């Protein structure tokens, strides 16, 4: 279901990519929690912010200041 | 909120870590995924999604974070 998405995606083609977005999908499927943050982790990727948030979510290991800017 | 503790969620942990451990920017994701569910800012994120599909609000506040 999710594998194209992953081949195209800017993560490194490997078997290990692969297994992860299939089990990630089965995750999202029992536990609709995991499947907003699945939908959130596509959202990061396609629009080409992983690194930027993963490096923000360094200096905001609270999620302070981002939960203050979701919030407004 | 918390992820719910299925065997799925087990064999999601540990096939995103191996993926994560040959690939440092499935590390980033990881990173980013783990961060959303230990601060409890899952369901708003993706709300916020919902409302900037092209993440055009989130680059401005990415860009715009304290140095």
């Amino acid at each position: 279901q999710l594998v194209p998405w992953a081949a195209a995606s800017e993560f490194k083609e490997t078997p290990e990519l692969e297994s992860a977005v299939r089990a990630m999908e089965a995750a999202a499927n029992v536990d609709p929690l995991f499947q907003s943050a699945l939908s959130v982790f596509m959202w990061l990727e396609e629009n080409g912010i992983v690194t930027d948030m993963a490096n923000f979510a360094l200096s905001d290991p609270n999620a302070h200041r981002m939960r203050n800017f979701l919030a407004n």
